[PDB]
């Protein structure tokens, strides 16, 4: 019903496309044969993450087959990592608006080629929250730059270009209604911070560099709050305004690792980190699910 | 003679510190006994480069013993590999500003707790070229941004934070020398172009996006030519204005993949595109046998 598009008139006159970083031609490839079918895309910064996600929502879906593994569809490359059960597809992006940036342009054209429509993409990840008990899903409502407006800057060509950053807000709806069902952890709407650094960038005291106080991150902080902040990240606002732009309905679930109001390092047990990461994933597995079915 | 130091107040007051991307903690680890003993660095985008080029200067230095490899240092993560021989560490830092930004500050932080001092740090990388035949190596003489100019750009609570890119004019030497020396490939020294997109943000005519056409293209690129440029990538600009202000000599190497005024697909051979990328490694592990006969 809506196609994937592209917003570049210089695709049609190309003989062949190489998707350089996923290693995939398509010359030696049939796109809408191999990636047609695709109607979710789920992706996530580690490729581990990755085929852990595409072997639990295989299992929630029953296509589970004894013993046999999800092969690396860009298996060859390490830049990125892909997989797929059914209409599921899995892609790892690193960290970063640069690296989802490379996979969110190769992925997208990757789907045009494939002839795909009705795609729904969701990013899961890490954050670090503002004012919300360490371990809290956030769902997405704008994703939002450092001044906490919902818009993303690029330089093109030298020139600064700003584009909006858009996320399906029925998506939004659908996994809180999935989340109030599922009850296992304490979900919240509300927006999220890009960022193009983990330490200064995200107002830390704890980096290698650090030009301002305790009080002029604690003030930077509870004005983000103040805003409709209440997470922290690397890779949303690109990822909001690449998808909608090109005809994919996208969410952005992360899970806050801790509370950016009482600290900075990441301090927890790695068992407790880790059954924090697990969140994400179950609640868009679980989405995936209840809509396919 | 000269320490590796920490441009942040708040350090020596904390307790312990934490590596997160690491999986490195000052309570967990022996800093000086671990790392004291390095004086190079050498990073780049993928674990792999990173394991053969610690094998490569391994077998350079007449470390090479029979069998037994390099143990991933970060083990247990899969944000970044670290690879020791002798001196010399190597260090992946993925796709991007972002990604290198944090591997950045936790590794000066690592060298700083390690006690290092004299510490040469040199990026080897890949790259589109500007008016160069692909497979040339080139050393930036300074790392740009998309003004040509050798400032960094990011934004700390809010605000636009500039500060220089430096890197090292002697190490430029040295590293030309080496390169005269070997002569097995084209080496020049120009200006580095650091972008935070591959597709539009290096006037790319196929991403998803383009709204620009080639004359765009092609006039943007000559006036990077005419300003110094040479080469165009990832990770230089955040890379040279952090590490000398930290005290480390930076230095950045990359291979030209394909000449950016004839196209921007990367469609060389497999084998080719290897061969490139053996170039920097090659340069750079020779350099480090030099300074340690
Ligand atoms: O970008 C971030 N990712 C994860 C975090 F915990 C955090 O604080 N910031
Ligand atoms: O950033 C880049 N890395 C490698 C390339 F070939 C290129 O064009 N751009």
């Amino acid at each position: 019903d809506c196609p994937v598009r592209l917003l570049n008139p210089n695709i049609a006159k190309m003989k062949e496309d190489i998707l350089y970083h996923f290693n995939l031609t398509t010359s030696r490839h049939n796109f809408p044969a191999l990636f047609g079918d695709v109607k979710f895309v789920c992706v996530g910064g580690s490729p581990s993450r990755m085929k852990a996600f595409i072997r639990c929502v295989g299992a929630e879906l029953g296509l589970d087959c004894p013993g046999r593994d999800y092969p690396n569809i860009c298996a060859g490359t390490d830049r990125y990592a892909m997989y797929k059960v059914g209409p599921v597809l899995s892609v790892s992006h690193g960290m970063g608006i640069p690296s989802i940036s490379i996979m969110l342009h190769e992925l997208i054209k990757l789907l045009y080629y494939a002839r795909c429509s009705n795609v729904t993409i969701i990013r899961i990840g890490t954050s670090g929250g503002i004012g919300l008990e360490p371990g809290t899903v956030v769902i997405t409502e704008q994703a939002v730059d450092t001044c906490f407006k919902a818009e993303f800057e690029q330089i093109v060509l030298g020139k600064r270009v700003i584009r909006k950053t858009d996320l399906n807000k029925k998506l939004v709806q659908e996994l809180l209604l999935c989340s109030a069902e599922l009850s296992e952890f304490t979900t919240v709407v509300g927006n999220t911070m890009c960022t193009l650094d983990f330490y200064e960038g995200q107002g830390r005291l704890d980096g290698a560099l650090c030009s301002y106080t305790e009080k002029d991150k604690q003030a930077y902080l509870e004005a983000a709050y103040a805003a409709g902040v209440r997470n922290i990240e690397m890779e949303s606002s690109v990822f909001a305004a690449m998808c909608s732009a090109c005809g994919l309905q996208a969410a952005v679930v992360c899970v806050t690792l801790l509370n950016r109001l009482e600290g900075d390092q990441i301090s927890s047990p790695r068992n407790v980190l880790s059954e924090y990461q697990q969140r994400p994933q179950r609640l868009v597995s679980y989405f995936i699910k209840k809509k396919l079915s």
